[PDB]
C-alpha cells in the first residue's frame, strides 16, 4: 500500500537526450534513430523571440550550424528541416540506445512523466498532467527546452510532449513530437494568457478510489447522486463535466472497491461543498487530479 | 520556475535491478559488480516470517537455490553470505552496467528516490524522505521487496535504502545496503508500531524558500522570532526542533531570497498557528517537508 505521484523509469529516455546548440542558444534534443528532434526556437536569440519569422531565420542556417552532442561526442548533421515548431536534425548515426517508440498527441487530463534536462543531461524526473487549458505545471528553468514528456507501455516509450516555453504566469507550454503546440500557444514572446485551469474530475475520482484501496475511507458518505446533479456542483467548483465515458473508465476501480461511481461522485460533491475540515486524503489536504484511472490501476497492480 | 517533487533519473539504477528467487519467494536484487544484494527474507515462506531464525533457515540453502535473473538471462551464483538483514549473492559475472556507487546510511529528514520494482523490473520512480520515526511513506506492493532508495551526485549513485517490509499501519521499513534497518524495525511479522511521525522543520523552511523563489509570497509576514520561541511552537505542532546547524544549512536560500532564516521561521509560526485559510503554497494545501535545503537549491539551479 501507499500512494505516490510516481513517474515512469526514465532510463529509456535518458539514452535519447542530446545537447543541441545553434549560435549562442543551447537546449535539449531527443535523438531517435538518425533524427534529433528539438524546439525550432534553438535558431533564435532572446531578441528574435519577440517577433520571430522562423522560415526566414532558418534560411540563414546550414547543417554545420547545428551542433549536436551526445555525451561527450559530436554527431554529424547531414540534414535539417522544420516540422511545425520542431526541428528535425538528420544525423549520420542512428542512436544505438533508441527504444521502441511512438509519437502521440495526448488529450487534456492525461498524465505523463517529464525528464527535465539541461545541456542534454537529465537532472530529474517528475509526473505531471496536461491541464484542461493545455498548459502543464512543470519545473523548468532556462535551458530546459527540448526536455520531453512520455509514457511507457512495457518496452515502448510513447513521447507526448516537448518543452518549449514558460508563460508569464509560471505555467508551461509545449508541443507534441510533430511540433504542434498543445492549446493556442505560439513560440513567440508575446501576451499569452492561459484559460481556466479546471480540475480533472475523472482523475479526482480515480484518486478517491486509490484512497479507498489504500485505507483512507473517512470521506465515504451515505449518499448517492446523478451525473446531472453531480455536474451542477462540478461546474460551480470549476471541475470538468463528468461524462458516461468517464464513468465507464472508472468501472474497474468501482468493481474493485464495490463503491458505485455515482456514490463516489456524491462523496466528492460533499468534499467540494464542505471542504476537508483540516483532514487529509492520501497525505494531501486538497483533491489530487493528476492520476488517471489507468495510473491508479497501474500503481495499485504493479505494472512493470 | 515551478516546483515539483522530483526524483533523480533512474537509468543508472534500472541497469542494476535483477530478480532473485529462493524457493517460492521472488523479490528484487541490486546487482553491483559481481554481487547481488537482496533482503534476507527471500529465504522465508510467509509462515517463516512469524518467527524466523535466519541463520538456521540459511543453513538449508546452497548457491544453486538462489535463482538470479538479469533481464531474461540467468546469473550463476558462486557464493552467498548474510550481512545483517541482507544477503549478498556472489555471481560469476560483474554487472556491465555497474555505475560508480557508494553505500550510505542516511539520517532522518534526508530525501531519496525509490525505483519501485517487481520481478527485477522497474515499474516507477518517486521521491520520498526518511521520516524522523525511521519509516518511509512509499508505494510498495507485495513483490516490491529489494527495491532501492538512492541519490545521485553527477555520475555516482549513493544507495541508501532497500525495501523490506510494510508495517500494519501502511508505512514502510527497510535497511541501508549493509543490511541494517533504519529505526528499531526487525524483519519479523510481529507487533511493530512506528513512533511519532514529526514534521521535518528544516525541510518545510527550505520549501517555503522555494515558494518565495517561485513567486508564492502571500505567507511572508511582518514578524520575526528567535530559535527558542520558534521551537516552543514547533514542539506544540509535532515539528522537529530547529537547530543552529539547520539555520546554517538554510543560509544559501536565505541569501538568495534576502529573507533571514528567523523571519521565515516567524512566517512558518503564523502558518502553524493560523492555518492556510483555504489558500495554497506551491499548489499544496499543507506544509511540504520532503524537500531538503539541498534539493531546493538543486531544483532551483538545475544540477544535472
Ligand atoms: C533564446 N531563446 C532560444 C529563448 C528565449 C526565451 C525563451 N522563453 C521565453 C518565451 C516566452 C514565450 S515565447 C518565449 C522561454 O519561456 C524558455 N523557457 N522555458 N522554460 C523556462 C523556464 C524558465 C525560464 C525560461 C524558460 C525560450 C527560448
Ligand atoms: C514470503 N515473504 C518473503 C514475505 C512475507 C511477508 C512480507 N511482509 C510482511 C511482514 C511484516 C513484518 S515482517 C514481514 C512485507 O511487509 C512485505 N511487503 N513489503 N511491502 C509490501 C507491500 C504490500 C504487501 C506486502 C509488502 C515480506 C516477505
Amino acid at each position: 500500500s501507499g500512494f505516490r505521484k510516481m513517474a515512469f523509469p526514465s532510463g529509456k529516455v535518458e539514452g535519447c537526450m542530446v545537447q543541441v546548440t545553434c549560435g549562442t542558444t543551447t537546449l535539449n534534443g531527443l535523438w531517435l534513430d538518425d533524427v534529433v528532434y528539438c524546439p525550432r526556437h534553438v535558431i533564435c536569440t532572446s531578441e528574435d523571440m519577440l517577433n520571430p519569422n522562423y522560415e526566414d531565420l532558418l534560411i540563414r542556417k546550414s547543417n554545420h550550424n547545428f551542433l549536436v552532442q551526445a555525451g561527450n561526442v559530436q554527431l554529424r548533421v547531414i540534414g535539417h528541416s522544420m516540422q511545425n515548431c520542431v526541428l528535425k536534425l538528420k544525423v549520420d548515426t542512428a542512436n544505438p540506445k533508441t527504444p521502441k517508440y511512438k509519437f502521440v498527441r495526448i488529450q487534456p487530463g492525461q498524465t505523463f512523466s517529464v525528464l527535465a534536462c539541461y545541456n542534454g543531461s537529465p537532472s530529474g524526473v517528475y509526473q505531471c498532467a496536461m491541464r484542461p487549458n493545455f498548459t502543464i505545471k512543470g519545473s523548468f528553468l532556462n535551458g530546459s527546452c527540448g526536455s520531453v514528456g512520455f509514457n511507457i507501455d512495457y518496452d515502448c516509450v510513447s513521447f507526448c510532449y516537448m518543452h518549449h516555453m514558460e508563460l508569464p504566469t509560471g505555467v508551461h507550454a509545449g508541443t507534441d513530437l510533430e511540433g504542434n503546440f498543445y492549446g493556442p500557444f505560439v513560440d513567440r514572446q508575446t501576451a499569452q494568457a492561459a484559460g481556466t485551469d479546471t480540475t480533472i474530475t475523472v482523475n479526482v475520482l480515480a484518486w478517491l478510489y486509490a484512497a479507498v484501496i489504500n485505507g483512507d475511507r473517512w470521506f465515504l458518505n451515505r449518499f448517492t447522486t446523478t451525473l446531472n446533479d453531480f455536474n451542477l456542483v462540478a461546474m460551480k467548483y470549476n471541475y470538468e463535466p463528468l461524462t458516461q465515458d468517464h464513468v465507464d473508465i472508472l468501472g474497474p476501480l468501482s468493481a474493485q472497491t464495490g463503491i458505485a461511481v455515482l456514490d463516489m461522485c456524491a462523496s466528492l460533491k460533499e468534499l467540494l461543498q464542505n471542504g476537508m475540515n483540516g483532514r487529509t486524503i492520501l497525505g494531501s489536504a486538497l483533491l489530487e487530479d493528476e492520476f488517471t484511472p489507468f495510473d491508479v490501476v497501474r500503481q495499485c497492480s504493479g505494472v512493470t
